[PDB]
């Protein structure tokens, strides 16, 4: 079995500890060993450990990446640590699962390629979204022809956390240890779903805004200095076009992650707040005309290891369990897993160069 | 922690392998063990015992039932072994995790409901489709008066498995399934109607199969039971419903769908989109509407899954939060729902809408 | 040109004249001679007359109807009223529009019928929600076997116009006025869409209800004499089943008229709040499998008089215009109406027979 | 009564008939006098002339613009005509409903606003987009703040009806008629909402294509002279963001001119091929939050002169009767008509700037 090291147990950190947990109970194998959890303070590492089931706790994450029972080292902590317990664990000869986005820079994120290069270790980042039953049964269908050849792309990610002016400043609105806003944080979950379509982003123009530029700080208030919302025209590889936004301040969006591709031959069209559906036009006779709405079910790649019977709905958390699937596939040789360090660094890039061409008012080519 | 004893490896028995594998995870406290799992053949058992988790796998249900380090017994089972593992499994002094619909008959249900009073010991049935957020959601709604006065409730249950020609389950015979459409679609309807608008007083139903055979057996293959059914009710309140369920409603996969009309709201769901709640209230004229409230943090359970609204909450999640339940009713600290008892009341009603079928009577309660 | 009158000018009244108006202009012909309106006061007549576009208004509508420059008269005053009417304007020989329901009771239906047949004459019933292209393209791909045969039909008819219990005391309300409340208001229609596809209903078991039983009236406080709900199940003549339902108290439903047919080899689903959609699965290769949303456009029937390119949503009141062409033509010999009178009575023997049910506890055959 | 001619008889011109025929009949005062019909062949201009309820039927179009008894005149014919009729129409001191867009050119649209202006008759361009209940409800709900300020719009406007590839090469693919394609025939309408809610456009940066270069053409085939698509980032004067989008090969669309204002305070979207709902979000305790579906009836604007209870979802052809009104309004020296062609000539040069901008690789500042 697979030795786990997990630092950190928040919103991500207790995501990927249920995905170990499960990943052999739906796609079999054996089920990983859950060696060593890292969090702080020692006695909330030690706690969560407990009801995680790992082990044992720590308060010193270099430890983990240490131990001679773990190979795999899943990494979910904040965007200004990523980078440094990247290559802490790569050096000490483990795989590793790294949350998204990969740095807070373009800079870091080469960096980071280049020590997973070196390593021969096998890593994935946490572009979850690519996981879901119906994302996945899309790709098969436009790779089988099914709306012909795409000729437009739009999509979206809107979710309103940052809306309401009040939520306090942080550290992650500043460039520093926060990077950008709306693109780092979402922007590049849309960007793994829009590459995995279209195929590799050619060009960009965009543009961006930062909508509430003050928010209070014990006191006074402080500048937001990261965008809040983005939007970029795109030209693929293909020479195809395409429309992509992302925003942290979309009143009444929760998970908006929403993206159609117009083909030839029919339209593929989702929105991850209903993952379940797939929505898909062909052209047909008259009378029966329009699109139909796929339910997620066994058809769809991924879904029967976990139930049976179609529209018994897949959730948000279950992406995770696929994604360590194809992580564990990878590490065993079985399956080269996407996106790796190399793949990410191309999304990044693909952010970071929307983010100077808002700068900057002049397109950015790839 | 809890000893599991997990029979059954299907739909639902893996279901509560990755259940019992989460509520800590999700809820805190101490993973429960995964002890023993039964299953046929013994190869099969073995196998999955492995992926699963499990410390052994037998073929031999009652060796599950009676590992001493098992406190409580998950059974996944066709509804004509229910019983017998059931009541087994309360005499030898475990806590019982019994799959819808509890047995073939209300006199079995009768039996396991003495049984689990004789017992001792909690008892909680697999009615997961009352765990959602957003079901728990409409219920605290509903007696926060949010809809006022419920005067009707419409609901149905389609799905359309046996509508595929390609197929024999144990689900078509009454000695395995009992009741059709009724026994194992029907009850799930009844768990959630009786959870919103309170007990059932009296009921006039009407029934059908469809398809009579199993067009690929070979040999026949005769269904034994309905693939559809409806009734009116009216609920010891007073109030009127609208009830059905099928196996056979082409296109419809998870078609759990119900509404409660309220004196000063509706509340209207779908299973098929379970993360949604459409709530209605009157409000000024220029923006008037249903609200779609998307499942989050602020709905019972959803928080110990994950912080962010919209994040869609899981069929298989739902399951999560029984197994929570049950250990925490066990724990002495909440109480599960339903019980034995509770359950056979929801047996006698799917079981009295299938008499009113049979005899063109209504049947009181 | 035919020769119209109108007899009221109220929600159906206006639709009614807006509806002449159009017809011509729709399909074809001679636009009808707007001749004389009837509504009370007189004042009220004549300029409506004027707005209108009809030659002449008067107060009493007697004349209207036996205006030698009249062939059909519009009936849209209240249920009371009908019955007085339909006579009246058929014993002068003229064609009647009628709104539904036909009167307060069986027994005047029947009457009614009577006095259509008697003076052989042509009459059409304002059963609107069977005229819209969806409805008529659901009808027509059932009998081309799109799903089969026939299982099982959901109805329902949801509106809230009297949902709220400070709204006044009005002539719907009353048996004298009215008759039947929701059956007679709103279930007839669901029946007239029902029978036409699933066929006539062999039984019915009802139950029903006065959910708010007093109103304010002027003064104050006055007694609600018919029901505000009713629920049946069905048994049609074929012997397949059905559910039905209707109510006027259901709290956020403006025009939800909601029906389905489930079949052998499919299913039809379809929602009047949306009366530009039909819903139609039919069985497909696994991974593309789903209803399909099929958007009203011009291979539905109807349409294409009205609009040459689809999705160009068909309105409410476009219906009246589809329902006025049935009557022309029908007049012209060129066409049936349905349903006339002797069809419309049958419609009645159902709600009525559903009152029945209700008030007794025991079912009505037919 | 106003005097009104007609020019053309297909989809627009059918669809100002039905319009000029009810708009007192809902409105009230009197109704205008259908006096003139023009279009070709003369047979068919007598024909629908009499269907039409016009005094006569003409094949002359600069007839109609002189008659003596005309106050007002539809002109619905192709775009590389509507120069033409509309100086033509103005000369004679008539009043213009000229359909969408102005003309070919910038320089076209120049010319007949200084027409427009050196008369002092009215104008107004059929954007029927904007006449919808539910529009005019969303512009007033903005207006009294429900969603604070708009920082961001999404718009997009797909239909199909081009995407089969064969067929015939016709008058929308030319530059010589047709003008524009995509942003021409739906651009310009999608900019008719999104300045009506976002404000005056600053610059532009687009992309545009042809996906079917080549169509049937007398045995032979034509090389096709416009776009398919087009999109655009968009910058507001107010300094605000916006996405725009335009496709006449979008599989499965018919007539999908979406948009979406995200507010500070609240999100209002839409779809057309659902016009009866707007959906609206506002910040509510978390209990019960989310977007709210509000069906169009009474209370919003323009509804109740054609219906009194809600739910009885407006028709695509009754935008067209609101816009007469709007029109009968502004001659009567009550209401303005937006846009005129002074408002028009604004709307023809941010398409035409994204045509540029397209062509160029270049931003187009305004
Ligand atoms: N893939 C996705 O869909 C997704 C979703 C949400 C967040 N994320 C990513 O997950 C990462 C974490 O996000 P989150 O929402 O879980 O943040 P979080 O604040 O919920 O959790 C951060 C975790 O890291 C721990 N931590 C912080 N500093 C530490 C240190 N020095 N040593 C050990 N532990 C430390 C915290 O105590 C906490 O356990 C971020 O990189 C974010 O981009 C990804
Ligand atoms: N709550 C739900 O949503 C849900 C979903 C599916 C099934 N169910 C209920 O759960 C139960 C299981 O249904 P399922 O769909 O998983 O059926 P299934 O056929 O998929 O699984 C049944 C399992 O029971 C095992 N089994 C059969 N006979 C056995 C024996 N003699 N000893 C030990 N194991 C035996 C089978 O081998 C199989 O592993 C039924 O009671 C059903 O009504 C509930
Ligand atoms: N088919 C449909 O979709 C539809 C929709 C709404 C109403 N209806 C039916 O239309 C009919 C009228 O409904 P409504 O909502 O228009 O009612 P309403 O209250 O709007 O109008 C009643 C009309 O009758 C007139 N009236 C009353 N007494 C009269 C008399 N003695 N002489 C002349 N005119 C008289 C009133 O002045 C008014 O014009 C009803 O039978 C109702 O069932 C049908
Ligand atoms: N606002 C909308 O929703 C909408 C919808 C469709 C079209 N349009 C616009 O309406 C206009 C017409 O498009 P359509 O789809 O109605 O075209 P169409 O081809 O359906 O009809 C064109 C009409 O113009 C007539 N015509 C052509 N040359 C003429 C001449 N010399 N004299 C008189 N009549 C002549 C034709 O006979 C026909 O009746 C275009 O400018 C188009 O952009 C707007
Ligand atoms: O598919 C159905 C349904 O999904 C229920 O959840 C399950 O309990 C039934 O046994 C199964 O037959
Ligand atoms: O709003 C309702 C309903 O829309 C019916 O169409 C109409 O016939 C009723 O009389 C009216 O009350
Ligand atoms: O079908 C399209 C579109 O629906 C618009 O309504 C119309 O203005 C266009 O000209 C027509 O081409």
């Amino acid at each position: 079995a697979l030795g786990v090291a997990l630092i950190g147990t928040g919103f991500m950190g207790k995501c990927h500890a249920m995905a170990w947990r499960n990943v052999a109970t739906a796609f079999g194998g054996l089920p990983p060993r859950l060696e060593v959890l890292a969090d702080m303070p020692a006695d909330k590492a030690h706690s969560l450990a407990s009801s995680f089931g790992f082990a044992r706790g720590t308060a010193d994450w270099r430890e983990a990446v240490s131990d001679p029972a773990v190979d795999v080292v899943s990494i979910t902590t904040p965007n200004g640590l990523h980078r440094e317990m990247a290559e802490a664990a790569l050096a000490a000869g483990k795989h590793v699962w790294l949350e998204k986005p990969m740095a807070l820079s373009v800079e870091d994120a080469q960096a980071m390629e280049a020590a997973a290069r070196a390593s021969d270790r096998r890593t994935i980042i946490g572009y979850n979204y690519t996981r879901s039953p119906a994302f996945r049964a899309a790709v098969d269908l436009i790779a089988e022809g099914a709306i012909g050849r795409p000729i437009h792309f739009r999509g979206m990610y809107d979710e309103d956390y940052m809306a309401d002016p009040d939520l306090p400043w942080s550290w992650r609105l500043t460039r520093k240890d926060g990077g950008l806003g709306a693109l780092g944080d979402l922007g590049c979950h849309l960007v793994s779903v829009m590459v995995s379509l279209m195929g590799p982003v050619a060009r960009v123009y965009a543009q961006a805004d930062t909508v509430i530029t003050d928010r209070p700080h014990q006191g006074g208030t402080a500048r937001v200095e990261n965008e809040d919302q983005a939007q970029a025209l795109i030209r693929f590889a293909s020479g195809t076009s395409g429309e992509f936004s992302c925003s942290r301040v979309a009143r009444g969006y929760r998970c908006r992650l929403a993206w159609e591709v117009q083909g030839t031959e029919g339209t593929l069209r989702f929105d991850q707040e209903r993952m379940n559906e797939l929505w898909l036009y062909q052209p047909g006779r008259p009378e029966i005309d329009g699109f139909r709405r796929i339910l997620t079910g066994p058809a769809q790649p991924g879904f029967a290891a976990f139930c049976p019977g179609g529209g018994h709905n897949f959730g948000f958390n279950e992406q995770k369990v696929v994604e360590a699937e194809m992580l564990r596939q990878a590490i065993a040789g079985r399956g080269k897993a996407w996106p790796d360090f190399t793949d990410g660094l191309t999304i990044e890039r693909v952010i970071h160069g929307m983010a100077t061409s808002a700068q900057t008012g002049q397109p950015v080519n790839f």
